[PDB]
RNA sequence: AUAAACCGACGGUAUUGUUCAGAUCCUGGCUUGCCAACAGGAGUUCCCCGCGCCAGCGGGG
């Protein structure tokens, strides 16, 4: 597992799709299939590009558009019952089936993921996702701008929520699994990266 | 097919050498951009795949 800080040129950073496709070229294997990586956008505006915190299973190699600043080999050593700081940009949703009777490819009724617009439901979603791995001691749900994107031929939305707070570890391997694999949908759109720190 | 018809105005040639546009000059003095203002109602968020479905839960992009 490798943790890095990467910057992407503005000309290759208009949509989250462009961020994904641009970050992709740091690991040349086809088809891996991958992503074996997660990332979190901290600064969105140029120059030089957009700053990103990239967790991966390989060592990134800088390209023309994607520039690595620092790289780290890291082993998460988590102890039980220890208070920690956490940050997680996530996509809290509810899969429901459409009030409009739109049709998918199979001729059945289409489903839609909808944002949870109430704090209680978001926090409930969070502690639910964590489960027996950890218990949320304190949480700040930061409301973000709705993100839009393009490609391949579809224009869609990703409403994100940025959780920042304190938690306590109950089970370490489960939490390591949560960090490594990611939490929630839109993992390719810069969600699911759980960042931890000591207080 | 007409004072028409047939029917070259043709050949040869550096415009050349010399030349500071120079010296003098504050654009200065006087100026509030002020008065009024919840962003809140909203769970739609576009494409696949697996398992559910008076519910929905996930995995990819």
């Amino acid at each position: 597992m490798y943790l890095s800080k990467v910057i992407i040129a503005r000309a290759w950073s208009r949509d989250l799709y462009q961020l994904h496709q641009g970050l992709w070229h740091l690991f040349p294997n086809r088809p891996d299939a991958a992503r074996d990586f997660l990332f979190h956008v901290e600064k969105r505006n140029t120059p030089e590009g957009c700053h990103v915190l990239l967790q991966s299973a390989q060592m990134p190699v800088s390209t023309a558009v994607a520039t690595v600043i620092k790289t780290k080999q890291v082993e998460f050593q988590l102890q039980v019952g220890v208070p920690l700081y956490f940050r997680l940009r996530a996509n809290p949703i509810k899969t429901i089936l459409d009030n409009q009777k739109r049709l998918d490819s199979k001729g059945n009724i289409k489903r839609c993921r909808v944002p949870l617009i109430k704090e209680a439901e978001q926090i409930a979603w969070l502690q639910r996702k964590l489960g027996n791995a950890a218990r949320v001691e304190d949480v700040h749900p930061i409301s973000e701008r709705p993100q839009y994107f393009s490609g391949d031929g579809k224009s869609g939305k990703i409403q994100t929520v940025c959780f920042e707070g304190v938690l306590t570890i109950n089970d370490a391997p489960a939490l390591i699994d949560l960090v490594q694999q990611g939490i929630g949908p839109a993992k390719s759109m810069g969600c699911g990266l759980l960042s931890l720190a000591p207080l």
